[PDB]
């Protein structure tokens, strides 16, 4: 179907199933979350991460240039109101949302 | 205002390889559930429990964690409906990164 209900009453669901870790600030790509504030979606709030390094930080403590902390980024769904502002009837839109960050080695190659 | 029900429209709007290339690779799991909107969730497992060196070797100083996102999905209200969901919040491993591990001595 092209429309259906839905109750917005969320139900967690073994959200206590391998749950405070602070891995954001001990990751060697370390990152910040930031708000991002939507009046016209649900969720209305999304915290996004930006990568505190363009590089990653090595076991002296500093900063490796010859690695880079890189945004896992996630497809995520959004309810958007349709028409706007409606209070009880959206459609389903599709964004990215990044997440936290990795550290990768460089994809490298001679300019052409 | 915040109404119990509310209508959705699912027909959607638009709006890499760093799991082999990071030091805390991981590998992706498909998880499909047909009582769910999106029915297909991919979930990252990490490779290792160390995290990769300049060699190439593992580093068990490091540990790969997973960075877990709370997602909302829709599952089917009555079960097996078409067209009745509520939202859900569940925990999804969406890649790794790498640690330093936390260490206590055993109390
Ligand atoms: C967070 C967040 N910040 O704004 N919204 C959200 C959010 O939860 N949105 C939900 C959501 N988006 C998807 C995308 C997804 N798909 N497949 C995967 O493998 C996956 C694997 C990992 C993560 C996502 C997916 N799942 N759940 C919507 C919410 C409205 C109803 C429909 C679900």
């Amino acid at each position: 179907p092209r429309t259906v209900m839905v109750n917005l009453n969320i139900h967690n669901r073994n959200t206590n199933t391998n749950p405070s870790s602070d891995y954001y600030n001990r990751s060697t790509s370390p990152w910040n979350l930031h708000r991002n504030e939507d009046p016209e979606r649900y969720p209305s709030v999304i915290w996004e991460a930006k990568c505190r390094h363009l590089g990653c930080i090595n076991a002296d403590g500093n900063v490796d240039y010859h690695m880079n902390s890189v945004p896992i980024q996630q497809e995520i769904l959004v309810l958007r109101r349709e028409p706007p502002h409606s209070p009880n009837s959206f459609r389903l839109e599709k964004i990215l949302v990044s997440v936290g960050c990795t550290c990768v080695t460089p994809i490298v190659h001679h300019v052409a």
